[PDB]
């Protein structure tokens, strides 16, 4: 029952906006594949303007479930293919270290190290050329996951390019066009602008900054509606008409390779459910998801598993966003804030949601 979920959400969510200082809010929550959208609070404090069900939140590292997606559906329509190598789609990428590194590495973060960020002061083109022909693998390509954005950034620069446009068209005309995303964007029109939230890093309004990637890697911003329609279209893609993209968005849950008790997917993660909590709550924390974890490859990939808690987090300067699902389950959840908060407490809260209607 709806004042149910209702009540279960806000046992939750009250406590954890007046905790950690959250301006803003709107969650969803898919439950038997329907969904019911919550707001809170204020999306623009020095606008006064609230949280709606069309306000934009950035998505952060969500981001890169668009990016998998993508990828995928590159690879249903023959553009791409995961065995590719690199130097196939970047040529000029010339240089012993990347001979023998596949897209595949790029995407599951596999290559050998590739850093967290793409350094700042890399700022055209030619730049990030230099920046990646003079990078030095730590380990040898599929021995170990670092999970980066300079890595997955770059398959998705690369993955799109038979396609002929751009990223960001790529994305829209193949993605979010066919998925009814109108509230979803890598760069928000100006006649949008009204319903973009503002982030708050030390009472400070914030909104990501421009850098090489960014919409492949963290540059994605969305409301709660789309989010919970991506949500339930990655859970059931079963009434996606395009061909390629329903079979891209399977082919994101692939499992690829096995670090612990995850298995990385393109851009989604997953874990075999039912679960316990520790795993995801854990996992959660910076000290071990941004550590270099060995990684054991899963060739060919395992089909998408039903049975699966997916999900990914994300955050940027002034937001955190995490979105999580249970295929077997028909549920999920979608969590949209304008203030950043540590993971771990995000997927506890999510997890606090979900279990009681699970």
């Amino acid at each position: 029952t709806e004042q149910q979920i209702a009540d279960i959400v806000n046992r939750t969510i009250t406590p954890l906006m007046q905790e950690q200082a959250i301006p803003g809010m709107a969650v969803a929550v898919i439950y038997q594949g329907k969904p019911y959208y919550f707001t809170w609070g204020k999306a623009d404090i020095a606008n006064n303007h609230p949280v709606t069900q069309q306000t934009l939140f950035e998505l952060g590292s969500v981001s890169k479930t668009f990016n998998g997606v993508l990828g995928g559906d590159a690879i249903a329509r023959g553009e791409i293919k995961l065995s590719d190598p690199v130097t196939k789609y970047w040529p000029e990428l010339t240089g012993k270290q990347w001979q023998g590194i596949r897209l595949l590495h790029l995407a599951t973060y596999t290559a050998g190290g590739l850093p967290l960020q793409i350094p700042d002061d890399v700022r055209d083109k030619a730049a990030l050329l230099h920046f990646y022909q003079n990078w030095q693998p730590q380990w040898t390509p599929g021995a170990k996951r670092l999970y980066a954005n300079s890595s997955i950034g770059l398959f998705g620069a690369l993955a799109v390019k038979p396609s002929g446009m751009s990223y960001e068209e790529a994305m829209t005309r193949r993605v979010l066009q066919p998925l009814k995303l109108a509230h979803t964007w890598i760069t928000v029109p100006q006649n949008e602008q009204k319903d973009y939230a503002w982030g708050y890093r030390e009472g400070k309004p914030v909104h990501v900054s421009p850098g090489q990637l960014d919409a492949e890697a963290y540059g994605v911003k969305s409301s709660v509606i789309d989010m919970a329609r991506w949500v339930q279209a990655n859970m059931d893609a079963s009434h996606v008409q395009e061909k390629t993209l329903q079979q891209g968005i399977a082919l994101a849950q692939s499992r690829y390779w096995r670090i612990g008790d995850m298995y990385q997917g393109l851009g989604w993660e997953m874990l075999n459910w039912p679960l316990k909590a520790d795993s995801i709550i854990n996992g959660s924390d910076s000290k071990v998801a941004l550590a270099a974890l060995p990684a054991v490859e899963v060739n060919p990939p395992a089909p998408a598993v039903k049975a699966s808690w997916v999900h990914k987090t994300g955050s940027t300067g002034g937001f955190g966003s995490y979105v999580a699902f249970v295929p077997e389950k028909n549920l999920g959840i979608v969590m949209l804030a304008n203030k950043s908060y540590p993971n771990p407490v995000r997927v506890e809260a999510a997890w606090r949601i979900l279990e009681k209607l699970q």
